[PDB]
């Protein structure tokens, strides 16, 4: 119940809420359906539109207009955004020069420079060129300010996951909105975007920004809007607030537009009918900017142009449905669409298994268009996972495809032209961002980012402390003229051992052989050298990695490669080692197949055994630094020590084994030299962070040695490359991954092929950003280098994505 028969008379559009059954006059009263009975009459006049015409100048203040062209107008706050511009000879915004905005040029009483967030759903990342001769006032915007070629929404690239990311700083899986729909198993509830259940809190975690802000005492309502308030009364109403008392006026605001992703759905992201709702987009933001300038906050204001997320080619016939693949259909429910999520019907069924249906949906067809995966597989790029509301079952969906149950769900609901919800990899569903205003930097144009990188910066746009979240805060510093964060780098927390040789062969009992007993002066201070670390300088480029948490672990120095040995793990956390451009691939020789080393450095209790391996009829080995890449013949017996071995299955042997063999070298062809920084990876509950000891699963069956999820490398280069890169002045380029450590290549459809059809594939789907590695190792790369840390953190957040142009 609400009374709703209070008045909205002089509370239009009122901040603060009130509670029940007093009736509300707020933006979203008319989504609870609880506005009082004038609400309309009052709060959403539209009497003689929205623009002032000659005929209209000077007039007699009219209440009942939308908005006025009256002399008092300017004072009460409330004339047409045109005004100035029909009534007092002055010019439209984009009609004007950009000047450089060096300073805030704000009206007296203005403590800082209001944000305005100008959000966009469905604004596909090319409209900026391609939609660029009907889009003057964006145009104006982008060139003028800081803008990126384009921003990088979090999977899955639907509406509400992105909108609730790009206010919150956090992966869908953290914030709980993981899906257009959902079902919560604990609620035993599900989440539309019809419906009164999308209301409830509960489903709503972190902290969004205007809830950062009212904390720390920066006034900021909710950035909802209902959907019945026409866009111009959304403009107007933002700069009727504006026009508040110094302590009832907002710092921060937001505007929402469904377009064009509404008619984006319909017609397909370039449809002929998808003109329009570009011109009608820029006319509102011509609105916002003329409003600004009558205000004079138009040098004051920051703005930022944001969209949610893209929008692909898609149609009815390019539909998979499940019905062609399992035969059991009627026992599971689907989320369907651009991305599958699939759960059991009843919860009341024990004779259900994922595994069959799993099996059933793989590598079946061979067109097929989607991929399945237990969630836990998923890319740990997508971090898609933690969360009782992401079913284990996921379709990974082919872009410009749908997935749906059985046909009777698809025309029992062609209507669609247009859908979005895909990898958030793919080019289609990359999306804008444009920074306007004293805080931006001028005509600068940025690197891509993710857009979960946004929150800090709206922060600090704001003199705000961030809430914890997914961005690195300071990755963002060179979209700012003006900075107030100054990040540093997170102190060591565990100092390594240096140990030198401290036992003698026969106190190790390892079940290892080796074919190594071929025994000058020469040459035996030079390999004392090579042990104390002379060739670190080459292996090492940037420092070692800081362990950020506390354990026992050992620098272990060889001639070609250097690692951090853990005694708890009894492997390395990682290992570096740098290839040139001219280095030689060699082989494992015949007579060292099967050999493995005691290290006279790492006591026998802290060191892997051979019997382990020997025992375990599932589980191999393989080596961090490759034997193929030994510089010398005796070189090589240090890549066969018991301190470089990993646990590894014989099918993840063929991907580390081609990885190590092929790729490593074409990389340092390709780049002019590369550093690799391999190592394992523990994430058993799959947080996308550093696994404790205790949480570990699976152990090589006897041992204390634990079984990686993941298998991670690092390849750094020089960005210029004609320089090598142990040898560069400059930036750095990047990029790395992050494999799935399974024992079974079901992943790969073409698995029985040759390496080379489908190994490189496979990494690629796996890139990661070296941030994504930090948060599952506990490390800290990029130590010691030459370049500012903001850089440094720039680089941490890129995401090599192998798309084309
Ligand atoms: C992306 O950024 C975010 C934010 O920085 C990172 O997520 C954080 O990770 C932390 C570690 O995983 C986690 O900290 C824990 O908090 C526990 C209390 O959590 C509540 O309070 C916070 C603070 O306000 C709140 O944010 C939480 O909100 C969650 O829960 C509700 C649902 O109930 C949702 O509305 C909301 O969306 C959010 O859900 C998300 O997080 C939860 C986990 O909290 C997931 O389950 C969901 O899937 C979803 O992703 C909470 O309301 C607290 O219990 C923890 O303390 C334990 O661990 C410490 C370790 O130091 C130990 O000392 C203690 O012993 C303690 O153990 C005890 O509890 C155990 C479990 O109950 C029990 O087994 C033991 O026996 C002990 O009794 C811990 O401090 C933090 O909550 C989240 N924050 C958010 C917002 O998600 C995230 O990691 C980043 N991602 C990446 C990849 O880097
Ligand atoms: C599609 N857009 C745009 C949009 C803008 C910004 C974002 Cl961040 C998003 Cl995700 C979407 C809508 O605005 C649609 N729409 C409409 N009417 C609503 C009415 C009440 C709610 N509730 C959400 C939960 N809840 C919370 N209060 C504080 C924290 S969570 C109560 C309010 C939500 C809506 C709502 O979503
Ligand atoms: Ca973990
Ligand atoms: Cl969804
Ligand atoms: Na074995
Ligand atoms: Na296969
Ligand atoms: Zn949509």
């Amino acid at each position: 119940w609400t009374a709703t028969s209070g008045s909205c008379k002089g509370r239009c559009f009122e901040l603060q809420e009130v509670g029940p059954p007093d009736c509300r006059c707020d933006n979203l009263c008319k989504s609870y359906s609880s506005c009082c009975h004038d609400f309309d009459e009052l709060c959403l006049k539209t009497a003689r539109g929205w623009e002032c015409t000659k005929d209209r100048c000077g007039e007699v203040r009219n209440e009942e207009n939308a908005c006025h062209c009256s002399e008092d107008c300017l004072s009460r706050g409330d004339c047409c955004t045109n005004y100035q511009v029909v009534c007092k000879g002055e010019s439209h915004w984009v009609d004007d020069d950009c000047e450089e905005i060096k300073v805030p040029e704000c009206p007296a009483g203005f403590v800082r420079p209001p944000l305005i967030i100008f959000s966009v759903d469905g604004f596909r990342a090319s409209y900026m060129k391609k939609g660029s001769k009907v889009m003057p006032n964006i145009e104006k915007l982008r060139s003028c300010g800081t803008h990126a070629p384009y921003m990088r929404p979090v999977y899955p690239t639907k509406t509400f996951p992105n909108l609730y990311t790009l206010a919150t700083g956090l992966y869908p899986e953290s914030h709980g909105i993981v899906g257009n729909s959902m079902y919560d198993p604990v609620f035993d509830a599900s989440f539309h975007l019809r419906g009164r259940e999308k209301f409830n809190h509960r489903w709503w975690g972190g902290q969004p920004l205007w809830i950062t802000a009212t904390k720390q005492g920066v006034r900021a309502g909710t950035f909802f809007w209902s959907v019945s308030i026409p866009h111009e009364r959304r403009i107007l109403t933002i700069l009727q607030w504006l026009s508040l008392p110094d302590n009832e006026r907002p710092s921060v605001y937001a505007f929402y537009s469904e377009q064009p992703d509404f008619s984006g759905h319909k017609y397909g992201p370039f449809g002929p009918e998808m003109t329009n709702p570009l011109r009608e987009i820029d006319k509102t933001v011509g609105q916002l900017m003329d409003g600004l300038k009558q205000l004079r906050l138009h040098r004051c204001v920051n703005v930022i142009f944001v969209g949610d997320h893209g929008m692909e080619d898609v149609t009815c016939d390019r539909t998979e449905f499940l019905s062609n693949y399992l035969t059991n259909v009627d026992d599971i429910t689907l989320v369907p669409g651009t991305l599958g999520r699939i759960r059991a019907k009843s919860i009341n069924n024990s004779k259900y298994d994922p595994k069959t249906i799993i099996a059933a949906l793989t590598c079946k067809k061979p067109d097929q268009h989607f991929k399945p995966y237990m969630k836990q597989h998923l890319p740990k790029r997508l971090h898609y996972a933690n969360n009782r509301r992401i079913e284990d079952i996921h379709l990974l969906v082919d872009r410009r495809w749908h997935v749906a149950r059985k046909p009777l769900d698809v025309y029992k609901k062609c209507f669609f032209q247009g859908d979005h919800g895909f990898d958030n990899k793919v080019n289609s569903m990359q999306t804008v961002f444009v920074g306007y205003g004293p805080t931006f930097k001028y005509r600068t144009k940025v690197p891509p980012f993710e857009n979960i990188e946004l929150y800090n910066v709206m922060c600090d746009l704001l003199g705000l402390k961030p809430a914890p979240n997914n961005g690195t805060h300071g990755s963002l510093n060179h979209l700012l003229r003006t900075n107030t964060f100054r990040p540093t780098m997170p102190d060591e927390v565990s100092r390594p051992n240096y140990p030198g040789i401290m036992y003698l062969q026969s106190e190790f009992d390892l079940g290892c052989t080796c074919d190594d007993k071929v025994e000058n002066k020469l040459e035996e201070l030079n390999k004392r050298l090579h042990t104390k670390g002379s060739t670190k300088e080459r292996h090492l480029l940037y420092g070692r990695p800081a362990v950020l948490y506390r354990t026992s672990y050992d620098i272990l120095y060889h001639t070609d490669f250097e690692s951090g040995y853990s005694e708890i793990f009894l492997m390395p956390l990682w290992t570096s080692y740098t290839i040139s451009k001219q280095a030689e691939v060699s082989s494992i020789p015949e007579h060292l197949t099967n050999c493995v080393r005691p290290d006279v450095r790492v006591s026998p209790g802290f060191s892997q055994n051979c019997l382990a391996y020997k025992n375990d009829k599932q589980m191999s080995y393989g080596f961090l630094f490759p034997p193929y890449l030994s510089s010398s013949p005796e070189a090589k017996y240090d890549a066969f020590l018991v301190t470089n071995m990993v646990p590894m299955y014989p099918a993840f042997k063929r991907v580390w084994a081609y990885f190590q063999r092929v790729l490593v070298k074409k990389y340092a062809s390709e780049r002019n030299g590369v550093n690799v920084i391999s190592g394992p990876i523990f994430d058993y509950n799959y947080d996308g962070l550093r696994d404790t000891e205790d949480e570990i699963k699976q152990y090589v069956e006897g041992s204390s040695i634990p079984v990686p999820t993941h298998y991670y490398s690092i390849i750094t280069s020089c960005l210029d490359f004609t320089q090598p890169a142990d040898k560069c002045d400059g930036p750095l380029s990047v990029s790395s991954f992050i494999l799935p450590h399974r024992p079974d290549n079901d992943e790969s459809c073409n698995s029985s092929e040759d390496e080379s059809k489908w190994v490189e594939e496979l990494m690629k789907m796996h890139t990661a950003r070296v941030r994504d590695i930090e948060h599952l190792t506990g490390l800290d790369f990029y130590r010691k280098t030459s370049r500012s840390y903001s850089e440094i953190l720039t680089l941490k957040t890129y995401l090599h994505t192998y798309e084309s142009e």
